């Protein structure tokens, strides 16, 4: 007895195309997405060349359309000296990507000013997301305020940065936040297993504490998303290791045996993948699109998952309950038990969409 799921949305991926495509690239990083019972990405900007500019989005469009196996968008994002310049090309991505803290990107911005700057020359019914972390929660939302305007939090993972978006929206604040499953399943307990480079991400992982803190604030958080950050197992073992986690393939059978244990419900996995991201991003409906997913399976999660070229997960290990067994995207069989079944290129932007226009006073 399977059951039918709409297509669900992650609205925080690394696709690492261009330029990165030895750890991903659109064509591995959808494959993994369908295989996760994911039919529409949003993918992030901090590739090479990064996409802070109307000719790298281009660039960026073409070679999504061509190699992308589901649907997707696009995030802009924001240097210390592209504010006032995006304008023409606003409307036609996910949303704009603060990066204000240390992490897997040459996008920092120096200033708080820079941050005014994006929040004032942004269209103001467009989305603006921000890796923002303990304090700099409080600082992002200080800056909404001043300009009168909303903003998503990226990957919560603190106790401190919940409680802080929840009193926000109990002053009725217009404040999202999404969470990553890594920091909802893994620990300051993991690390010894996982040891110092492997374990490398940020937000870092939490301590136990941190994590029943988003548990026991799920009414808080609007979103699931992976924040699939895909590197290689030599570089993340290597003297250097970047931060990040490859999730896509992870995400839906860890949060599936969530719902079996009775920890959330069907439902609230499902305004958390698929209504909330929706909202939140104005992403279009998709026609003809569904995910059968198993959930009596049990299963352990390997050493790597089958699609992603990063080819480990600090998931191994983990028994999980709950699978993807069919995807169909757009009136076609896109994932079976296994296998991908639609070719790169099948993927469409939805920003081009009729429908994926954001819609704004004259
Ligand atoms: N989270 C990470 O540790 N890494 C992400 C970047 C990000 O989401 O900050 C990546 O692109 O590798
Ligand atoms: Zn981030
Ligand atoms: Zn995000
Ligand atoms: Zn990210
Ligand atoms: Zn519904």
């Amino acid at each position: 007895g399977l059951v039918r799921l709409p297509g669900l949305i992650d609205v925080h991926v690394h696709l690492r195309e261009p330029g990165g495509t030895h750890k991903e690239d659109f064509a591995s990083g959808t494959a993994a997405a369908l295989a996760g019972g994911i039919t529409m990405v949003c993918a992030m900007p901090n590739t090479r060349p990064p996409i802070i500019d109307a000719p790298a989005l281009a660039l960026a469009q073409k070679l999504a359309e061509a190699g992308a196996r589901c649907d997707f968008a696009l995030f802009l994002g924001a240097l210390s000296e592209n504010a006032g310049t995006l304008g023409t090309v606003a409307g036609s991505a996910a949303g704009l990507k603060l990066y204000l803290n240390e992490t897997f990107s040459e996008l920092r911005l120096d200033s708080v000013v820079q941050w005014m700057e994006h929040f004032e020359t942004w269209p103001s019914h467009l989305p603006i997301v921000a890796h923002a972390e303990q304090q700099t929660v409080a600082a992002v939302l200080m800056v909404a305020q001043l300009t009168q305007r909303s903003v998503h939090i990226c990957h919560v993972a603190r106790k401190e940065e919940i409680l802080l978006i929840k009193a926000a929206k109990a002053r009725g604040l217009p404040v999202t936040c999404e969470v990553a499953p890594h920091h909802l399943f893994l620990s300051h307990d993991d690390l010894e297993r996982l040891g110092p480079g492997k374990g490398e991400v940020r937000p870092e992982l939490g301590s136990r504490q941190d994590v029943e803190a988003l548990w026991e604030n799920m009414a808080v958080i609007d979103c699931f998303a992976s924040d699939h950050a895909p590197h290689t197992l030599e570089e993340k073992c290597g003297s250097r290791p970047p931060p990040g986690f490859p999730g896509l393939e992870t995400m839906l059978p860890l949060l599936l045996t969530a719902v079996s244990e009775g920890r959330l419900s069907l439902d609230d996995l499902l305004q958390r993948l698929h209504h909330n991201p929706r909202r939140i991003f104005h992403l279009p409906p998709q026609e003809d699109t569904y995910v059968e997913v198993d959930l009596e399976h049990e299963w352990t999660i390997p050493s790597h998952m089958p699609f992603s070229k990063a080819h480990w997960t600090p998931f191994e290990g983990q028994k999980v309950k709950g699978t993807v067994r069919r995807v169909v995207l757009r009136g076609e069989v896109a994932y079976i038990d296994g296998q991908v079944l639609v070719p790169p290129g099948y993927g469409q932007d939805v920003r081009k969409w009729p429908q994926g226009a954001v819609p704004q006073l004259p």
